[PDB]
């Protein structure tokens, strides 16, 4: 179904589709989400139009999987995911990105953490991640530009693709393993709180169509 309410959600099987217009106050416009099918893989789209607050994210419309029981990164064997998506719109300044929070405390709220991992498959416009570039790295056979910074007490690692990766297959464990083995990330003590995929828009008009999305924690 469709809704434009700030915190609308639609649930089906193991997926939740959310409007999550948390930064609406920073600009003028709207955001709506439509959940098409949530049996097996997820199909949904996000629609929006925003002006003002040039460098402020307006929302993170997204799909995510349910994670009733939190587990440490090292305990998880694989975090496979596939994505098929395309953007349409005008003057788009937005990304297409996975977002995952982890914390040492398994009971931490699931909308923040000690760390945030982002994987940007798409990026339109001049925008960039929080923090500064740590150079390029190879993960799962694809090259990414790695960024690092702080959002309050939360450390944020964002891996950005070198082109718009509209058809993707990977394993998010490869990214956690890179941080564990190269940046001192304590995978043995951090629990995965969320596993989400969506878009952060700044300004413009756009529709993110997600034709297919899957993810799991195994
Ligand atoms: C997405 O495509 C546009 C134009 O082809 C480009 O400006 C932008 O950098 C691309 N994003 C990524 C992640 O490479």
């Amino acid at each position: 179904q469709t809704s434009c309410d700030q915190y609308a959600t639609f649930s089906g099987n193991g997926y939740i589709v959310s409007n999550n217009l948390w930064g609406a106050s920073a600009g003028s416009g709207f955001g709506c989400v439509t959940s098409v099918s949530l049996n097996g893989a997820a199909s949904w789209h996000a629609d929006w139009q925003w002006s003002g607050g040039q460098n402020n994210v307006k929302s993170y419309q997204n799909v995510q999987i349910n994670i009733p029981q939190k587990r440490t990164v090292n305990s998880i064997g694989s975090m496979p995911t596939t994505a098929s998506w395309s953007y349409s719109g005008s003057d788009i300044r937005a990304n297409v990105a996975y977002d995952l929070f982890t914390a040492a405390n398994p009971n931490h709220v699931t909308y923040s953490g000690d760390y945030e991992l982002m994987i940007w498959l798409g990026k339109y416009g001049d925008i960039g991640p929080i923090g500064s570039s740590q150079g390029t790295v190879n993960v799962g056979g694809q090259t990414w530009t790695l960024y690092y910074g702080y959002n309050g007490a939360m450390q944020v690692y964002s891996f950005v693709a070198q082109s718009n990766t509209t058809s993707y297959s990977g394993d998010v464990k490869n990214f956690f393993n890179y941080l564990r083995d190269n940046k001192g990330y304590n995978a043995g003590g951090q629990y995965v709180l969320s596993y989400q995929f969506g878009t952060e828009p700044f300004t413009g008009s756009g529709t993110l169509n997600v034709a297919s999305w899957t993810a799991s924690i195994n």
